[PDB]
């Protein structure tokens, strides 16, 4: 009769990929592109070139659309590095 019920958000690894996605989105539309990702890289204090930002979308592009979503993210994180 509802004694243990659901638990609180614990340490999630792969299942936590849902939260990491929003961290890459600038407006949270469900998908990201080079234009958006460009502003995300600005967070760091290094020097990135237009060609460097492409490497992220390239290896990340699984649907060949030029963007990234929860689907392409789950695959792009299935062993890249
Ligand atoms: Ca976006
Ligand atoms: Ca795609």
């Amino acid at each position: 009769m509802v004694r243990c019920m659901k638990d609180d958000s614990k340490g999630k690894t792969e299942e936590e990929l849902s939260d990491l996605f929003r961290m890459f989105d600038k407006n949270a539309d469900g998908y990201i592109d080079l234009e958006e990702l460009k502003i995300m890289l600005q967070a760091t204090g290094e020097t990135i070139t237009e060609d460097d930002i492409e490497e992220l979308m390239k290896d990340g592009d699984k649907n060949n659309d030029g963007r990234i979503d929860y689907d392409e993210f789950l695959e792009f994180m299935k062993g890249v590095e």
